[PDB]
């Protein structure tokens, strides 16, 4: 769900708390989404809201008001390290894996500030 995949994201960069704020990041990241990524940490953004949409997709999950950021998962944190937990039921663990590999993306790519509340409706 939303609000773990926040904290997952504290997980795997811990001096990420503020960057979860009421703003907003290029094209893709926040809800939504159109045009093209415009980095690459918008693009991970990118990558995994099609992911959700891969799992939309799936004939065997339903999620409520087909809104896979509803389906709470069950995941644990070691030293940055995210594991989900293999309990979760099937649709539950492609989210949670959707989540996570956003999460190890979103620490390998660079921010750019320019691009934090982006005007979408002029640049996406
Ligand atoms: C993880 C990201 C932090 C940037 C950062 O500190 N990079 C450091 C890199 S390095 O260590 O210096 O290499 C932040 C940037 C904007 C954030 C997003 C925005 O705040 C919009 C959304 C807010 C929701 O509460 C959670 C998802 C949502 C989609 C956030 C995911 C986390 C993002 C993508
Ligand atoms: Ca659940």
């Amino acid at each position: 769900a939303l609000w773990q995949f926040r904290s997952m994201i504290k997980c795997a960069i811990p001096g990420s708390h503020p960057l979860m704020d009421f703003n907003n990041y290029g094209c893709y990241c926040g809800l939504g989404g159109s045009g093209t990524p415009v980095d690459e940490l918008d693009r991970c953004c990118e990558t995994h809201d099609n992911c959700y949409r891969d799992a939309k997709n799936l004939d065997s999950c339903k999620f409520l008001v087909d809104n896979p950021y509803t389906e709470s998962y069950s995941y644990s944190c070691s030293n940055t390290e995210i594991t989900c937990n293999s309990k979760n039921n099937a649709c539950e663990a492609f989210i949670c894996n959707c989540d996570r590999n956003a999460a190890i993306c979103f620490s390998k790519a660079p921010y750019n500030k320019e691009h934090k509340n982006l005007d979408t409706k002029k640049y996406c």
